């Protein structure tokens, strides 16, 4: 029922379950848009459903449990192409706020709180293409939560407005994200 790393489709959904090979984490596709995880003692690692390709302006829906214990992130999280990019809507999170000592480039008001916008920058790390140096865009929310909408488009049109472009969408999945922690999740995506 578990499985390892990997990409596909699971009951019309993608799925994306990627770890650093550290041990300690859980990947469990379910029925329709859902997935689980559970973790203790991890390394990195990065799971969940949604689809491929991404849209600029998808209503995502999501709905279920996130108890993280230590640092992880709840995120509608994608790539884009040309520009090369990781972005993330961050939901919910443990330990660290993962704009911590990031440069703020705005607010967004979207699904009923504000978020703030940062960009940061990768350096000669993993990603979908190989090695490289890239930019990562960030919405955190203000207001916590583990179910909702996210209009993605507000995200993506705020971005664009303050500089921040998405070139041609890869993936786009609601996210558990783990860095060295604990914690189970249980989230239905739509």
């Amino acid at each position: 029922q578990t499985i390892q790393p990997g990409t596909g489709y699971n009951n019309g959904y993608f799925y994306s379950y990627w770890n650093d090979g550290h041990g300690g984490v859980t990947y469990t596709n379910g029925p329709g848009g859902q997935f689980s995880v559970n973790w203790s003692n991890s390394g990195n690692f990065v799971g969940g459903k949604g689809w491929q390709p991404g849209t600029k302006n998808k209503v995502i829906n999501f709905s279920g449990s996130y108890n993280p214990n230590g640092n992880s992130y709840l995120s509608v999280y994608g790539w884009s192409r040309n520009p090369l990019i990781e972005y993330y809507i961050v939901e919910n999170f443990g330990t660290y706020n993962p704009s911590t000592g990031a440069t703020k480039l705005g607010e967004v008001t979207s699904d009923g709180s504000v978020y703030d916008i940062y960009r940061t920058q990768r350096v000669n790390q993993p990603s979908i293409i190989g090695t490289a140096t890239f930019y990562q865009y960030w919405s955190v929310r203000r207001n916590h939560r583990s179910s909702g909408s996210v209009n993605t488009a507000n995200h993506f049109n705020a971005w664009a407005q303050q500089g921040l472009t998405l070139g041609t969408m890869d993936y786009q999945i609601v996210a558990v994200e783990g860095y060295f922690s604990s914690g189970s999740a249980s989230i239905t995506v739509s």
